[PDB]
């Protein structure tokens, strides 16, 4: 069993430009959207200053546009005032009304550019902040692949400034072998230890199978994990860790001890048992379940029968 | 026979941004053109503002032509209400209807800018669909390359964001030696049996044969492939299966075990 974090994250930058400065060093716990290194952010306050010098452009330029609907507005009431006299035609009252709504117009497509030009200074605005790198989430600091002062340029792979982890629930990667996947039901108990300690058990529920598996030239394998609490700050990343994946907890039924079992043809089972009688006799025995010290027996011979662990003899009373 | 799902589909995004979600855990089931990660898509809502805009704009702009028409068509019949009495000559009957037709190119000429933005802004909200990611097909998720969080670019090769399978039913790759590939005749029955049951047989017919070999050093192979059905959910990707293919069975006729041949000559 291989050992890793319940999550991990290689954190990048969109925007090119020299790093400035990285301010954690390894080791160190960080909080949600705390700052981290600071790309250098000059070219895009260049740009700020430029919108904001568009958006003052425009703010004159509508200024202008004011004092010409003012005078077409007292144009136009000062004409009508005399034209409830009948003032020299509807025609200019036509030609008042009219470049009135033209004024009006104009403003309107003026701040039309305001509109446009401010939300463009959102997009000045967004470019900032991609040069401050922030943790998309908590989790001590664990390598730094970009060494400060370094120039990089991301117009092709996201550059690799730094990498974090979740060390707070260690998830391990158990590589069963192909030849069991077929059982592994989820939820069976299991537990594990590793090599540095010696004897100190760890334990938990399986959660779940991998889907995809990797193979090592040969045999293929199949992973599992689990999810051991990791108090007291131990459990190094990627620590060798043997694994025993409960296989069953099979229960009112017999096993038989292996020094006693004969193992006929290739699939038959002999086994000498005393008697009631007291004369021994041989029953043949299905037995596919086995462990280390003995073969599960389902089946193949009646509960309470005493057995002959050594020289076996059928027929052979004791 | 290496196994396989009976189709498997790698997904990539066409934009650059960092991935705020991926919402999806593997294993889940999902449907066809179900969400999945989202791409950061602050730029893509900028573009469409600003293209919104700029159809106000022209909203305006075809509204000051609008007037200016309607002094143009006044005047015209105000004109033409006097030239049935013999006005200012054909002159500016000439002087004016013209303008009415100018006025009227106007608002047309007006229109198509509003046509030709319009037809911009689904090239504006087309970006912001990119950003957020669809299943294709359904199935299971097999695997996430790419972590939630990552800075993503796709200004070169598509990014393999995850990867996704139909495991309905399962495809297996019989790699029949080069040798007996001339026979191997399609639709001939075949069984096959995996490793770790032992003695569970699973049989089918052969679907038909890869025109492109592929070679391990020594030996080319050439594949063949089944569709065995799926219940219960057993048999993962990628396992071993050892796969008997059926030759002839001529029958009524005595065949001599190998063991005790004498072969002259």
């Amino acid at each position: 069993g291989k050992l890793d974090a319940l999550r991990k994250v290689d954190v990048g930058a969109q925007v090119s430009g020299q790093l400035k400065t990285l301010s954690v060093a390894i080791g160190d716990k960080v909080k949600k959207d705390q700052l981290l290194g600071v790309i250098d952010p000059e070219q895009a306050e260049n740009q700020i200053k430029e919108v904001e010098a568009t958006l003052m452009e425009l703010r004159a330029q509508r200024q202008q546009a004011e004092a010409e609907l003012k005078l077409a507005r007292v144009t136009y009431s000062r004409q009508q005032r005399l034209a409830q006299t009948q003032a020299v035609s509807q025609q200019d009252l036509d030609n008042a009304a009219t470049e009135m709504a033209v004024k009006q117009a104009q403003i309107g497509t003026i701040d039309a550019q305001i509109k446009r030009n401010q939300a463009s200074l959102d997009t000045a605005k967004t470019n900032l902040d991609y040069t401050r790198i922030v943790a998309p989430m908590a989790g001590e600091v664990t390598q730094i692949t970009t060494l400060q002062g370094q120039t990089v340029i991301a117009a092709q792979q996201a550059p690799n400034i730094l990498t974090l982890a979740d060390m707070s629930a260690m998830l391990v990667k158990a590589q069963v072998s192909e030849a069991d996947v077929i059982h592994l039901k989820p939820g069976q108990k299991a537990w594990f230890t590793v090599l540095g300690d010696q004897l100190t058990r760890y334990e938990g529920q399986i959660k779940d199978v991998l889907p995809t598996p990797e193979k090592v030239n040969d045999a293929i394998f199949y992973y599992a994990r689990f999810e051991v609490p990791n108090p007291n700050g131990l459990l190094r990343l990627d620590m060798t860790a043997q694994v025993h994946i409960q296989l069953t907890d099979v229960k009112n039924v017999l096993t038989i001890p292996l020094s006693a079992l004969g193992d006929p043809v290739g699939d038959n089972r002999y086994k000498v048992k005393l008697l009631r009688n007291g004369e021994t006799r041989e029953r043949e025995v299905t037995i596919g379940a086995r462990n280390d010290t003995d073969v599960e027996i389902v089946k193949g011979l009646e509960a309470g029968d005493e057995v002959v662990i050594g020289e076996a003899k059928p027929g052979a009373a004791q």
